[PDB]
């Protein structure tokens, strides 16, 4: 049961010197790159597009602006079952063994973004590998 | 606590060169060898003996396909509640941090079997090593 | 939410060779060194106070033998609710993707002591570093 | 002392799952992302221009026809003269410590390009990002 | 041009747990492991077999008993000029990025053995692994 | 051949989180701690003194404000040939397989020192612990 799923670096990441890192453990867990993009800076109208699920949240401004504040690299993974594989890989900050749960320990700055539902996924492709 | 196990390092592991990686997790949490033997192709027989209990399954003979499309290793390990702590390493695709969870994304190609029971240890210790 | 906590490096990890591999867990999680002592064997004092609480338990006497058969470090560490998430660092001989979780396999031989509420982390820090 | 240089993740390192260890040993080193794009199968058209100085050796064709047969990412970094201490980074077959040196065993999928002075730099970043 | 080669893991890796630290470092040169033995005790006879033309040497004794101490892994590994390559990934104290040199201070307990030549290499295999 | 020897992990190690990844590859090698001190600000002094036979050098002032930017850790490191052994490690920002070779791309900020003779040590060690 082949997926493909949205994942983003953030900008934390880049600061931090932590790309490889991030990236390497979903290429150990056996998930393909099948398209990436670096974006020095990305603009501001794809980060609210990708975030429109959020606009009416008190945080939203503010992550927009973390969200710009440095490079992003956005991939798409193919691989068995990945939307709900890299979503577990990604974890959280109070669960060891997991990205955020290794390396974060912020309620914004945390390292990583995937997609979390099949439709999710599909929007959030769209949106940052619109040929397609 | 002394108690000894039985780990298969299956033949996804040599295809994905991941062999050192497994062992040596185990090697980290303080267990050590006690014996260990290098299979090139393993003998079906013994296959489906280490899988007896799995005989009427619909993947049963699917699975013995792929344990002998290339190498395995089998390890004795011994230390302090090996059997329920080296299973626990190796835990489940689904669960970050355990061997499984980290490197493997398959029902079948799951890179590492160890036993579950003292019951499946020394049977499973004495298919392997007579 | 900044807090401080005590750490002891114990024994155990002089003797494997785990210290860095140690300290390199905390440190790539954010958490920074505030104070740091190096004891190539502990006055048995600081050991008995330290683990006070403990002092009626059949184990107490042996723990503490243990706790002086070799070096330990005592550091101060801080950052964002560093008490809670220094502790799931640390963690438990069962559960991997921890400190005690991939390298521990013994009740008493454990590699690493964190406080584990805000009364207990101030008393220790007076233990430890009792310039105040 | 700030300079840029292009490098190349060949098709090797995507079979032998090594992408994030080859970038990361850069990422260590204090290099940082300028730009970055990732093919899944290269036109033979930049590979030919890519290796242009080399287009009259027995490899040549051999070579591209490896340069294709699978995904390649080609990236800009820059840092305190990079292009020389990128080149050392990448190394050779022969000298453990390097890139090659650690992980790679052939003449031909070595895993890694660098550009190795000032004018093949300008002139590959140009190739890959016009 | 395939060859294949002779490794032994000596005890002082047993001890010191870097076992599959060491194998991990010729894994991933992309040698493949063709035969391999685990010897909890080696017999004495073939460690005086593989160190022969050392029979006059002062430390011969010595280095034997060391050989003796505890566990030791034969292995025959294959691969493109596997002999030159296996011992210089082994190296000497000296040089860093070497196995020795990263991880050995000693003149006798040093880790690991690589044959050195083609004839060494075939003697080497046939006192290990004598079915063939 | 047992000596010891001064390391100094500089203010960039901290800022760039490489402390116990450094600390890591002295302690694989095998080499000991024998004295350790944290110090979140050096005394200038301190630095003045430790870098003395540089003080006509027209790097010496911008090399004093560095080192006193951030904290640094001063360790006393035990083992066979120590001096020789863990300047080999220290390296140049040149050569892969080194600490600065691995790490490091600055003539200034190059994240440990390692004394490089047998008075150059006895002197540091006086120094920065002068406890004797
Ligand atoms: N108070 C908050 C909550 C979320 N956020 C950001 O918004 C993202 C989306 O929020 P979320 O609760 O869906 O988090 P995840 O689904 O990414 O775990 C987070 O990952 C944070 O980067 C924030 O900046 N401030
Ligand atoms: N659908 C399945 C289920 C199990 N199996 C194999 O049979 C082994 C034993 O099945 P199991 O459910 O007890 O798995 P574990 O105990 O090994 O997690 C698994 O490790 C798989 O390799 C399979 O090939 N196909
Ligand atoms: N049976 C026991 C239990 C604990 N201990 C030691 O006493 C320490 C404190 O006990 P504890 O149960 O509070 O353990 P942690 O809070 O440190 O997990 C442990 O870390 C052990 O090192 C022991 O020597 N024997
Ligand atoms: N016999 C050869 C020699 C070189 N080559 C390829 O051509 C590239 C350039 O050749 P080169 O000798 O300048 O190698 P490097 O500068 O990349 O070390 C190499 O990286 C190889 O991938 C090959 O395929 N077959
Ligand atoms: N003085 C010495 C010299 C060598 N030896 C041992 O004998 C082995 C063979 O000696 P050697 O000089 O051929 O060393 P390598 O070829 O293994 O580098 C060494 O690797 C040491 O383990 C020793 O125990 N005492
Ligand atoms: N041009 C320079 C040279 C050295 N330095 C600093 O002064 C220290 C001592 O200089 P050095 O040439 O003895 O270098 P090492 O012996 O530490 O390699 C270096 O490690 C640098 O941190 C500097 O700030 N600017
Ligand atoms: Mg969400
Ligand atoms: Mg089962
Ligand atoms: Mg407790
Ligand atoms: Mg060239
Ligand atoms: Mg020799
Ligand atoms: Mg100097």
């Amino acid at each position: 049961g082949l997926q493909r799923t949205l994942v983003l670096i953030k900008p934390d990441a880049f600061e931090r010197s932590l790309v490889a890192e991030i990236m390497g453990r979903i290429e150990k867990k056996n998930f393909k790159i099948v398209s990436m993009k670096f974006w020095s800076k990305a603009p501001r109208n794809l980060i609210e597009q990708h975030y429109k699920e959020h606009s009416e949240q008190s945080y939203f401004n503010d992550n927009c602006d973390f969200m710009v504040s440095g490079p992003i690299i956005s991939i798409v993974y193919e691989g068995t079952d990945a939307i709900s594989k890299i979503r577990r890989l990604q974890g959280n900050i109070l669960t060891p063994g997991t990205i955020r749960g290794d390396l974060a320990n912020d309620i914004r700055e945390n390292l990583i973004h995937a997609s979390d539902s099949e439709d999710s996924a599909v929007d959030e492709i769209s949106i940052w590998f619109p040929e397609t």
